[PDB]
């Protein structure tokens, strides 16, 4: 009931209580584990509030006071008349900066509290939503002094009336299917880049097209949007030792900035959040690069470096998967942009587990997601034992928004 | 209830049935997962259902369900437990358990090769110097002069849980590590507590960086005694580099044999707490974990000095870069001298393969995502990207405390 949980590189044993707190659930039983699976009215609303609003006022030292109970009160009142009802500017940034906080697969946590909040409740429109990101873009990149920040745009009221950024990020480069039988740019993106299309989009039918928004305001039709390529920060890819590397065309964007996400505060259902910190290296070069099922530039890159790529016993795609890591962190650090490696993320979190432990009793984790995908036993978290649980407020898958829209 | 799992590599689906047949608690439980938790005396009161249970999957695999074959075998079982207090398994029975133990084994990677396994019975073993024997001729007939072979020794079960047969050591073979006096140490870290309970109980140490441990081995409840390995039956693999040179000069050589066993068996409800087994080593258990945790010989950062590293800033990746020169060294030497081994994609793609051969013909296949997946290169093997529905199953293997905690010294 108080478990702990033991750094077996360190023997350091951490004491667990924050769990108790937890409220939604797994997808596990005590007989399945499901650890590795990706994705497992007024009577409702109230109790979600109360528990919001218990732990805010906790949280500034004022639980039981006056205001805090007033608070309540007001709010129960609202939620009888309006049915839903209206975060406080502090509690929505409370609530936007503990949604990160509670990100059980997200390493980068240890920044949760330093987060900019935009508050986008008055927008009405795709044109408004395109303002309001552009805007996130241009502060969050900075010239490449990267700061987090969340953009949060009216809550869901009857499912009927929901704003959605149809793009998975901000900002991604198009991917288009070749007559040829493979893929041109970003495999990830195709079926997007076709509904772009498919909803009128002008592809340059380059590599790195940078992909238009497509914003959904009010439950309306979606439009599209080209955000100025003068706030698209991009970093051309060099290797501080291989000059040919240059040679292979490779660039990417600076600000990872996810869209599709709804978040949860107090019962309340924000379905576009668009929120961006800075990248971890490996998110670009062994995932956005290597994957089968994207760039899968590995045997290009080996190939160049005439590596035996004959037997798999020659760890040829592990030699290169190193190289192409240090190019972008090369790159990155280069042209002056934020980015974090894996060996100091990972050092990062397990401070920030320390951190939560002490001052806050835990910190949900999922293990799967936060081992890099490379390096992961010469990283600290590897023997890090993690107790994986879901807190409120939270952020949250959603389905797409082209397999729910009524036109 | 079907459950489904999806490769997001390849789009694959699979749809477990198999996990309804699982009886052992995980851990886990709707509010708390400890999926990446290390470690989450038996009456006659629940051996009999534990017993039926066995028996009852042993004969559906050979075909003969509710058979008269089977039916005599229960009421022989049920008999000899209510008056002996436990049970006998035929060799038939012995034989199945210890392969479906490995079968079931959910964080072996190694899973495809489960049912050519050679079970050696040491069930009639009776002293520590007959176990010292039993263990000579598995080593010999693994190690196969290079050319590894899957075995599994069993010794006798536990009955009162006060004369445990138990083999001591983690590992059959494994290199002794010493801890100095200034905080060095000398050896493999990983085993120096246990190569002072060995030096305690009167074993000689060379004291070199790479002396094999004695079999510290217990019989019906005895103190341990000590037994040295006759040295040409331990393989090992000197480690050197293809194209670095240097590499030779670091000195380094690991043995050819993984044979864990500290581990339990468990069919039936019966408890065979001394069963070591080997099979052969995936090349990141010895060069990503073996030389390069900061845990252990940790040569990663004088192989980074030799291939003069960029070692300030991490974010140079020379602990990344040192790491795959290492695994390429230790696949390199071991191929060189035809002693078995396997590369981490090769082992992935394998297990695949089998996962899928498993849902299709068991109705799944438990497997534990945390460790299936390799500790280096993890997202460009293909189990990275594959779902796995993890639960566990009986026969087993589990973990058991170290004897030197719980054992009551004789003298
Ligand atoms: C500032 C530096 C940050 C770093 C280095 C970082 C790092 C990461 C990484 C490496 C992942 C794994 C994702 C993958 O492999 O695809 C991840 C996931 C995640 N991040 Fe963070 N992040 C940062 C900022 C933020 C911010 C500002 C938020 C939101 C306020 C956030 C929320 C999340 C969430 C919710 C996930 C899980 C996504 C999912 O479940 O699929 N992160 N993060
Ligand atoms: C024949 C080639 C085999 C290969 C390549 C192989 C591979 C592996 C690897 C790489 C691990 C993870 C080890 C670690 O990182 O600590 C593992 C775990 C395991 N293996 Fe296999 N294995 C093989 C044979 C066997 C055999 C013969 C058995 C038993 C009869 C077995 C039973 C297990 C068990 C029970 C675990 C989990 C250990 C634990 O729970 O801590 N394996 N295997
Ligand atoms: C499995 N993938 C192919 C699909 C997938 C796409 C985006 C995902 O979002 C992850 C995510 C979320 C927030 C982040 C914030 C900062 C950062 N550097 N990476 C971040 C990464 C997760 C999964
Ligand atoms: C943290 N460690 C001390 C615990 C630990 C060490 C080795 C372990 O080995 C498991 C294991 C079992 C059987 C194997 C068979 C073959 C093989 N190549 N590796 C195998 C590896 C398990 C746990
Ligand atoms: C904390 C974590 O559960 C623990 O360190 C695990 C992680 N995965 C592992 N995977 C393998 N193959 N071997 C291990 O020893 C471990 N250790
Ligand atoms: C099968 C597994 O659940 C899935 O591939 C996960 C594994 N771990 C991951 N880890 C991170 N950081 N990001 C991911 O997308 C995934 N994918
Ligand atoms: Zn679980």
């Amino acid at each position: 009931r108080f478990l702990k949980v033991k750094n077996w590189e360190t023997d350091v044993v951490l004491t667990d209580t924050l769990h108790l707190k937890s409220t939604l659930e797994t997808g596990c039983t005590e007989h399945i584990c499901m650890g590795s699976i990706m994705l497992p009215t007024k009577d409702q609303l109230f109790p979600l509030a109360k528990e919001f609003l218990d732990q805010y006022y906790s949280s500034i030292k004022r639980f039981g006071s006056k205001a805090h109970m007033d608070r309540l009160e007001e709010v129960n009142k609202e939620i009888e008349s309006t049915s839903t009802y209206q975060l406080k500017d502090t509690e929505l940034i409370y609530g936007a900066k503990h949604a990160w906080r509670n990100a059980s697969r997200c390493v980068g946590r240890i920044q949760w509290s330093k987060l900019q909040v935009f508050d986008a409740r008055d927008c009405t429109t795709a044109h408004g939503m395109f303002n309001y990101i552009c805007n996130h873009v241009k502060y969050a990149t900075n010239k490449g002094n990267l700061r987090s920040a969340i953009t949060i745009f009216p809550q869901r009221t009857d499912g009927k009336h929901d704003f959605r950024v149809w793009n998975s990020q901000l900002i991604r480069y198009a991917g288009y299917k070749q007559p040829d039988g493979s893929t041109l740019g970003d495999p990830a993106n195709v079926q997007f880049t076709e509904i772009c299309i498919q909803q009128g989009w002008k592809a340059p039918r380059g590599r790195f097209d940078v992909l238009p928004l497509l914003l959904q305001a009010n439950g309306n039709d979606p439009e599209l949007f080209q955000i100025p390529p003068e706030l698209v920060l991009e970093v051309p890819i060099r290797h501080p030792k291989f000059d040919w590397f240059k040679d292979l065309g490779l660039k990417w964007y600076g600000l990872p900035a996810v869209s599709n996400m709804l978040l949860e505060i107090g019962g309340l259902e924000f379905s576009a959040c668009p929120f961006s910190g800075w990248y971890m290296g490996t998110e670009i070069g062994v995932r956005d690069y290597c994957d089968n099922s994207r760039y899968n530039i590995l045997e290009e890159v080996a190939k160049k470096m005439d590596l035996d790529m004959r037997k798999t016993s020659s760890l040829w795609k592990d030699q290169a998967l190193v190289e192409i890591n240090i190019a972008v962190l090369y790159s990155f650090q280069s042209d002056k942009v934020t980015i974090v490696d894996h060996h100091s993320a990972t050092e990062s979190f397990i401070k920030h587990m320390e951190n939560e432990y002490r001052c806050r009793g835990g910190c949900p984790a999922d293990w799967v997601w936060i081992v890099p995908p490379m390096s992961g036993s010469i990283t600290p978290v590897f023997h890090q034992e993690m107790l994986n649980y879901r807190l409120t407020p939270s952020f949250e898958y959603q389905p797409d928004p082209w397999n729910t829209h009524v036109w």
